[PDB]
């Protein structure tokens, strides 16, 4: 009864067997099948089991251990062994030389300045495969338990992992039997032309060329010497006196700007927010209603909570049984105004009392306008008035 | 003799009195005036004596102490006292509510999330006034001291501060008298439409509107609640379940990108690199050559260093006096090939020996092509061959 409360809910009625449903983060589905239990379905997680790094980008660097080799006007070209260390970034320039700084001659002497580049912070691009993602789905049967209604905690339901690969999941719905699932990872957005870009806790789904065209230092998906370090390094020699080098500073904020609200996916508890869909097929044949032998409850009920309408025109009520028959079925029927002609269906099918002092929640779909909610049988049979919106 | 060695040097000859010169970081000037000492001029610093902050921009923020007030479908509008704390950033949104999360009703209940914004790192924009800047200039007379040549240390010269305001500086050139200065801060780049933007050690000179159009949080030049914090804050409520807020991350690298090589000024030793010019007028009347009574040196000399050409066609030589007359003037003349007709002028005017064993440097301008450098008088008078470039 977890979908109750939730606006993006979806009512799906089975046949007489198989049922089709579509799940997506934030959406919920309630299935109905006749002679079968009502079930709530919700996609709770999407896990990537160690994908792949297309590339890694440095977004914040260091610049240290600066060295330099400067020749005299005559002495020719500068040389630093650092010019081979691929961790260093270098650049040649000329500077004035003369008696004043160690040369017999006067003129431009060459220089070469190098500095070790070090990455402080980075982001990674990953290649995603629905097929290979692992999905976690929660099934919560409409048992009517005193605390079932919209309980976002998971103890009222079974958690199922749908391995695109490994395949076809089966489920133990305690006291109700077994159900089966066979889903298909759906989605618009072509995925093999997209990339999961992670920056700490955040992460979007970008295109491939856009990601690869990124003007930043990088390491192969497969550190070993960053590539294109100059993108973040600058050399300066304004007055032909000496040459300085400097980094550019975190491109973190810069990146976010470029990712302006793109397909973000970032983080539902250090976890993924799957982009689109999950079409499934459910088979209930191995499932069965609970308590179809039970006696009709003959005692009277008392409204413990209060008929409250859901965003979809259904009503939810919580009653308490004070009779002496438990376990027993709850006499529930929705009638019209001339008291005779049933006008509404139960969503929480086959309502039953399990314990004297344990309330029972029931969701029903009353007709539009004026109706009656008759709980129990006379004696003190409850007759509640209801008017439906619109 | 500090300008010797330096490519951006500038030779300026006085009259018979006043002289005009232009200084700029990296450039050097050598002045000559006849019956007057040769002097080297160099603008070493430019100091801003506590300018003004037009505005201050936050380029890196925090987001903490997150709070929220969420009403039930019925309860109406959300309210947080944080909505008044100008340190907090807030945003209203709606979320699904129902029995499952604390409401008797079902529907959208309003929420309002707020979080305290804190600036981690910032940059300031300052309004610059040449007039009011203070300039430091080094005057280094061509004394010919054994270590004078291009000595970038300042002990061979006087440091003078030219206060645009306070005004007209006077100078004590020990043993040489006094000289005077009256400069004018020049520059293209209109300054009252520009701004000095500082980011730590770095700093450029940007335009006013560009600086003010900056899409970042800011504090008045005259903290008291940053303005436009949202520029760095984002709110999200994907599934109508809860609303999260998040900052955007350092815009440091982003800024640098936007400042692509603009008029940088950043840092010559935690100091300014003045953008353009400084036109001055020098009066030497109160100056005088040194040792114009001295005897002609009669003894012989020895070349201690070695005639070496400067980037401007001048030559520099260092000799040592072995005679017995000191203090005395050094017999120096440049002749042509038929040994009789002086072809070159001295830059280091009135060369004199001050101590037997203390070498003397002399800079001279030999004619183009073949010439003679005759040092001393016969006996062992030095006759050196020289060929001039081009
Ligand atoms: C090989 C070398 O140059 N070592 C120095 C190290 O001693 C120093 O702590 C560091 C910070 O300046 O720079 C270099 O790592
Ligand atoms: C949402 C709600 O009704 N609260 C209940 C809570 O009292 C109980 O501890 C838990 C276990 O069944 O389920 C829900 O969390
Ligand atoms: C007024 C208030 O909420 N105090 C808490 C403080 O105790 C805590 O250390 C900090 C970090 O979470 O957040 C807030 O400052
Ligand atoms: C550049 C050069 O010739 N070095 C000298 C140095 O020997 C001396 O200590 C100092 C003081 O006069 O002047 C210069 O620094």
């Amino acid at each position: 009864m977890r979908c109750i409360g939730i606006s993006n809910r979806d009512f799906v009625e089975g046949v007489s067997s198989w049922v089709d449903i579509v799940l997506e983060h934030g959406s919920c589905v309630t299935t109905m099948a006749k002679n079968k239990p009502t079930l709530d379905f919700e996609l709770i997680k999407t896990e990537a089991k160690q994908p792949a790094t297309l590339r890694k980008y440095c977004i914040e660097a260091k610049l240290t251990n600066t060295t330099t080799d400067s020749r005299c006007p005559t002495q020719g070209e500068p040389t630093l062994n650092e010019e081979q260390d691929k961790r260093f970034v270098c650049k040649h320039s000329m500077v004035d030389r003369g008696w004043g700084n160690g040369c017999g001659l006067f003129g431009k002497g060459g220089i070469v300045t190098c500095a070790m580049f070090t990455c402080k912070k980075n982001m990674e691009g990953k290649i995603v495969q629905p097929e290979n993602l692992e999905y976690t789905v929660v099934i919560t049967p409409h048992s009517g338990e005193e605390h079932a209604v919209g309980n976002d905690t998971g103890k009222h339901g079974k958690e199922v992992k749908i391995t695109p690969q490994s395949s076809i999941t089966e489920a133990e719905l305690t006291g109700y039997g077994t159900v089966t699932m066979e889903c298909s990872p759906r989605t618009g957005l072509d995925f093999n032309e997209m990339v999961l870009l992670q920056m700490k806790d955040k992460a979007w789904l970008v295109h491939r060329q856009w990601f690869l065209d990124l003007p930043l230092p990088w390491l192969p998906g497969a550190g070993s010497n960053w590539i294109q370090k100059e993108t973040l390094v600058t050399f300066k020699n304004p007055h032909a006196k000496k040459q300085d080098v400097v980094v550019l500073g975190s491109q973190e904020g810069a990146m976010h700007t470029a990712l302006t609200g793109a397909t973000e996916i970032q983080m539902s508890s250090g976890n993924l927010l799957f982009t689109g869909h999950l079409k499934c097929r459910l088979r209930m044949d191995k499932l069965q209603l609970k308590g179809m032998s039970y006696s009709m409850c003959t005692g009277k009920f008392k409204v413990v909570k209060e008929i409250a309408e859901t965003q979809h025109g259904t009503i939810v009520i919580r009653v308490q049984y004070e009779g002496d028959g438990s376990p027993c079925k709850i006499p529930f029927e929705i009638m019209d105004l001339e008291k005779r002609h049933v006008l509404g269906r139960l969503i929480t099918v086959n309502p039953i009392v399990t314990e004297k002092d344990s309330p029972v929640n029931i969701e029903a779909e009353p007709p539009f306008g004026d109706s009656y909610i008759i709980i129990g049988v006379e004696p003190g049979q409850l007759k509640l008035d209801w008017f439906k919106k619109g």
